[PDB]
């Protein structure tokens, strides 16, 4: 399982059944939960918790300090779910004093290769990074958010549930969920219609959330007049909820 | 020697005459390689692959690996990688899958640079360049002497013409002909690779015949039917434009205006 | 010991008595590592090269391979690092060609940040900051201070101004005039990195003469000698304007509007 050609410093915790490709590093007070595949070339550093069943591919550094300068070398944590995939040389950065001093990443989320993920940033559920998608630092993205490739996410800027970027995006403002975006910089276009069949979303609720859209983008409405708008959809619908709740947690503003 | 010791040549594996691996470098099951290819340290090949003479393949490069676009795989999917080919520091090349051609294929004399990646079922034919980060994602074909600038993304199933030309950071959605220069995010069509013609030691009534069979396609309103039965005639005439036409013809998917 | 016993270090290297070398890290021929710098595990060090004082390289970088650019045919070119250096994981740093002067050169006191890239013969200054994959091409010069935000590409030749910022994913293909901000792919002019200016603490008077140095080449349509003669008066005054009009009188390739 642990190749001999492995550094398992003598502080981890590698729960029985985790396997270690050759020449990989688990550093110091590196939890590694039980079912993990960790291949070869891996470096983790921590203090760090990883879940079960996950699988980090070769040249991965998954637990290093961001190299932020204003992060000044404080024994701060990073925490990773259960299920997860982190592709070939993806980075994971630990938070800082600055904010929570905990980079969170949920379950069942697919991590492709040369991913960035700064600190402090919090990942949800069944998100989908595409090869060199970068989140910033203080980047929260919420369960079954898509982040087509070379997506870079600006600080402090939520990813809303089911939301889409397209390839190349540079998303500046939070991303209300469901909603699709594209270009540098990200433009809201429309709805995730795909993502909500993916999750047998009634066609009511579609319908429903197809409205709530043009009641934000497409009729001429301040956010507040919006959210007013919505409140009784959003009532009645729990999905126009997570729509309309995305949207009244950006203080800095939505993407347009 | 030429095999470093402190790398793992899984018994499978065919290692072919002046072969070198260098140290910490995994040759993974039923990976075959061909006559004086250099491979690295820190190089991870797996298999089933097949990589053929005089290749260069630098350190924390992943070849023949699985794409993750499926999260239960299929075997056995296959990756051919032809002869004289240079694969850069970390660069990531995916097998095919089951449900298109099985097989991702790259062709002789590639120039594929630093942290670029060859998505699943891609075919890459010869002389061509891919600058640092050029993504290709699945089932690309990219024909001969096709330059892709820095950190250039193109979408599934789009066809990067021969002699073509991306500026970097250019975001590719819709076929590329042949020799045509395109640039940005969604990417635009500008002209023609002119320079790159030039380098071909391409007549001059070719280029000029290049030139005029530009205008046709992009310039004079004319329907892709309507374009294609105009360039006939030089088509005919010239070999060069039949490249031209041939790709925008093959375009069920729409061509990159 | 302080080289990992798992380390290569070639019997022709140069190392200080207090430099650190992690496991599997290759230190090639003909490479300098002066006093306190830390080099981490699965680097690759090749030369001719010269690492200064106090510099730290994380896992995976590869620092002082060949460009794999056509025109360099093997010839013995150098890279040259300086003191206080910080380079992050899966950095590419390639040596100099002979069609230019033979070396890479960077300064001191810089951050260089995941999976970015420095071309052949690119000189870095001091102090400067380039994020996640920030790519430049060769020939480039990045002045001190400079800041280069994440996926920021660079063209051939192109020369970064002093205290200047580029925003995430620029494409930057014409020069970036000192103490400018240059934003998207292509790169546009927006106003100057004033909060830059306001850190470091440069004088009210001299950000007073900035902005309206800026207006000359930006905002009062003149060709750039019309602009570069109407600077010289405050370009004289003070010292900042003149670093400003020496980086638009250098600019070869043209000035980013
Ligand atoms: C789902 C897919 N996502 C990707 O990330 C494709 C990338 C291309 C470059 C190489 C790495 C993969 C996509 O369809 N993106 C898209 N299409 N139109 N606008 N955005
Ligand atoms: C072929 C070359 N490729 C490059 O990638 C140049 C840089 C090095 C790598 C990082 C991205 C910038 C190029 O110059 N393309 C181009 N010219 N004008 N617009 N695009
Ligand atoms: C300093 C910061 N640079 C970064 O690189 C932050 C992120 C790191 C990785 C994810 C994508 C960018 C920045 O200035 N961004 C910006 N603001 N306006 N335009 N660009």
């Amino acid at each position: 399982l642990i190749d001999p050609r492995a550094i398992i410093d003598p502080s981890a915790r590698l729960a029985a059944d985790v396997q270690v490709g050759p020449w990989s590093i688990v550093g110091a007070e590196v939890e590694i939960g039980e079912g993990t595949v960790i291949g070869p070339h891996v470096v983790l550093k921590g203090p760090t918790k990883i879940g079960k069943h996950n699988r980090i591919y070769q040249f991965s550094s998954v637990g290093e300090d961001t190299p932020d300068l204003k992060y000044k070398g404080e024994p701060t944590r990073l925490v990773i779910g259960d299920h997860n995939v982190i592709r070939e040389g993806v980075t994971i950065h630990r938070g800082t004093v600055q904010d929570r001093a905990e980079t969170t990443i949920g379950d069942h989320n697919l991590i492709m290769a040369y991913a960035h993920i700064g600190h402090d940033s919090v990942i949800g559920n069944h998100c989908i990074l595409v090869n060199n998608t970068a989140l910033a630092g203080h980047v929260h993205v919420d369960d079954w958010a898509i982040l087509s490739g070379y997506t870079l996410v600006h600080q402090y800027c939520r990813i809303g549930a089911h939301s889409f970027s397209g390839m190349g995006s540079a998303i500046g403002k939070d991303v209300p969920a469901y909603v699709t975006v594209f270009g540098n910089p990200a433009e809201a276009r429309s709805m995730n219609f795909e993502g909500m069949r993916r999750r047998g979303f009634s066609s009511e609720a579609i319908h429903a959330l197809r409205r709530a859209y043009k009641v934000v983008y497409r009729q001429g409405h301040t956010v507040e007049e919006a959210l007013a708008e919505l409140a009784e959809s959003a009532a009645q619908f729990p999905e126009v909820a997570v729509f309309r709740d995305s949207i009244q947690s950006a203080t800095r503003g939505i993407t347009r």
